[PDB]
């Protein structure tokens, strides 16, 4: 079913570059204000549709830079929220600051502000650059969602619900617009604890009851992805379940049916639900580790590039210096010169220059490691040649450099 | 805890693993194979033990000749190949297998270059790996670590059993820690080849023992006794029950039990640890984020490296001005004549060069008579023109 590269970006380097670029963007002179601890606000909303569907208030999301640690965060703003009870913020925030989960966007702070020209309620989240909602990704008007992708989503939401429910809390909001893809097939709940504050007090439903609602909302989320119609527009659930049954396996239809069902005399628990998707959970555990290996591979390659870069800088500092006289032309530095030629002045038998990057990187790594491998250094007149090991070259190399450190 | 799969010092860890990968021993008695060279022994202790495969087993780090990559070679000493059909068939079945908790096998071949008839299995190479035996048997194992191992072994068994195969070998000496709390089965398909003509038991029967061997592995870690020396399973089960929760004791008992009259399947076992599997799904992903964080910080190192290498290849076959620029950046000298080695200046100048900034610098020849006022934009132009001239020649 699923591919090994399930959690793997196609081009990790560009992806990181684009995300870094998106993280640093600022608007020099915007009408947006500066908060006591936040500045350089940048809107992330593609469309400023004054919509109140999710929280009963219009909501904006800003990328902002914190003043204390200088890191970037996502600020969720509820326009027009008037603080009547400070306890709503303190109690909800006290419960959610504990939560740390790979499938939930962390909340750090909740506060009210007047800097926007009104009474606004601000929620400060982790920032995930170039994130798009499941709504934006799958429902935006122009294809069918692969079943393995849905199972991936199910396992990640299940992961979130395990942590949330175990802490005597509920994921009040499971709408597609409030679940973001922070990377390929990687989803996180983007709006936790907001409904906890908005519905504080006036709510009468208990925790367990709210948790029962999480499963229904969970089931409607899957149904939306399978049918392509948003949850709020699902008029005929039986008709949707039957659409799902024709496109997907019986296993998926059974899971969604268990999530939607409220007529059984048994209370639904995340414990029971996980037991039923154990096989899928193991598969995406595997895929996560394989992607970990992929990231470790690239990370190891770039850390070594860092080491090589510092070696190349030292090399450039040593050779052809200005100024003992002819210091770079005599003794050890002369061999270092021929080594440079061997690595960076490679030429084919025909006489054409060879610019293979691989030969160059391999040689510099062997130099740092001081490998007991021999190479043939050829003089520029080439009448004379020298056989040296990388271990020996490293010795000359370190000795030539620390002479300059002596001179300070 | 959240940092379950996260090394304490990733920097030091990667450096050591890099050194271990490139290391060679100049003159050992070890031979050169048709497609392998620079063999390096990985056996920590050279005690000749034949318990696992009935033959002494050696592991070498070797460099492939076709591709320049490093691999782990498992050598079975004194094994003479009797059936040619056995090797190919076991291979085509395991060549498919790709799993995060199993060391990939690539090739199987016989050799006489070692001074005897040896059977060689070529694996992926995981530098500075240690076995569970070396790690745990050479304090009490936290229960969280054991569930971690169980999920990874369970993961491995799902893929193996689904391919109508069995993990013949689950001993602690053939399960390696390739990183913190990260285990992989190091010896798959070896017993498949050795016992090909002799084994009469079916696939399903072999799979039932895997669960027993799995259960014996866990009991060993909880009690501190090697599987081969577990004389009293009931007493060990009671020890485990006194040190650990009832959940673990239940899992181990299910793995060991063969009296239930019910065929054990990996499907059923996975169902019973569904919650544990979810926790470690989370932990793998949080480590995913951790590695991505460091990678983002390190990603520019490649570009910086190529800029310096580019500079080194153009010079010493417009070139004159580039020479003063190199001098300006890497040959700074104090008023006394002493060399200045500030790293910040070097990085800044190469960064401005790459960016082609319109900022001007004053280049002076060592003879004070000639000077050049140039911008980094102009220097980048020459820098690029000088290079693509060499690409032309190639
Ligand atoms: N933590 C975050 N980091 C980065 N981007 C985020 C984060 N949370 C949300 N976003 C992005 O901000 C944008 C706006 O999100 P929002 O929830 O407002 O969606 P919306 O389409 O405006 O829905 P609504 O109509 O309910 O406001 C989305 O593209 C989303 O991916
Ligand atoms: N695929 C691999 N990549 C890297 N290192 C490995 C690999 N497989 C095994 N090793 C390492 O090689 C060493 C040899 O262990 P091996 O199990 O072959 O013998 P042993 O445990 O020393 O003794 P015995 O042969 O009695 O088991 C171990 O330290 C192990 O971590
Ligand atoms: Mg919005
Ligand atoms: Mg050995």
């Amino acid at each position: 079913r699923a591919t090994y590269d399930f959690f793997m970006p196609q081009n990790l380097r560009e992806d990181l570059q684009k995300k870094q670029f998106a993280t640093l963007q600022v608007i020099p002179n915007s009408g947006l204000p500066q908060l006591e601890h936040w500045h350089s606000l940048v809107p992330l909303d593609t469309s400023n549709r004054k919509n109140t569907s999710c929280f009963g208030y219009p909501s904006w999301v800003y990328k902002a830079q914190n003043s204390r640690n200088g890191r970037h965060y996502a600020l969720r703003r509820l326009e027009g929220y008037r603080l009547t009870n400070e306890k709503a913020i303190l109690n909800v925030m006290k419960d959610w600051k504990k939560i740390k989960n790979a499938s939930i966007v962390t909340i750090h702070e909740v506060f009210t502000t007047r800097e926007f020209g009104d009474s606004s309620l601000i929620f400060a989240y982790d920032f995930h650059p170039l994130s798009k909602t499941l709504q934006e990704h799958h429902f935006q008007p122009i294809p069918a969602v692969p079943e393995n992708t849905i199972w991936g989503y199910i396992c990640q939401i299940a992961n979130a619900l395990k942590t949330i429910h175990s802490n005597r809390l509920a994921a009040r909001c499971l709408e597609p617009s409030k679940i973001i893809l922070t990377d390929i097939n990687r989803i996180r709940l983007s709006a936790c604890a907001i409904l906890d504050v908005v519905q504080f007090g006036m709510n009468s439903r208990s925790v367990v009851e709210l948790q029962q609602e999480d499963f229904v909302k969970f089931g409607k989320l899957i149904l939306s992805l399978a049918t392509g119609t948003l949850p709020a527009h699902l008029n005929n659930i039986p008709a949707a379940l039957e659409t799902l049954g024709n496109k997907y396996s019986a296993n998926l239809k059974s899971a969604v049916n268990w999530l939607l069902d409220t007529s059984s005399g048994e209370t639904k628990t995340i414990e029971h639900f996980m037991t039923g998707i154990a096989s899928q959970m193991t598969t995406f555990f595997d895929l996560a580790l394989q992607d970990n290996d992929e990231k470790l591979f690239h990370l190891a390659r770039e850390v070594e590039n860092g080491r090589i870069a510092r070696s190349l800088m030292k090399l450039l500092t040593i050779l052809e210096r200005g100024d003992v006289p002819s210091w770079s032309e005599t003794g050890d530095r002369y061999q270092l010169k021929l080594f440079r030629d061997y690595v960076f002045h490679r030429v084919d038998a025909d006489g054409k220059p060879n610019l293979s990057i691989g030969h160059m990187l391999t040689c510099m790594s062997k130099l740092e490691a001081g490998v007991d491998e021999n190479i043939l250094l050829t003089s520029r007149d080439n009448e004379t040649v020298f056989v040296l090991s990388y271990r020996e070259l490293r010795q000359m190399y370190d000795r030539a450099f620390n002479e300059l450190v002596k001179a300070s």
